[PDB]
């Protein structure tokens, strides 16, 4: 559920 790209800051899984 990232805005730009995959990142731990978001909800990437």
């Amino acid at each position: 559920f990232l805005q730009w790209f995959s990142k731990f800051l978001g909800r990437i899984l």
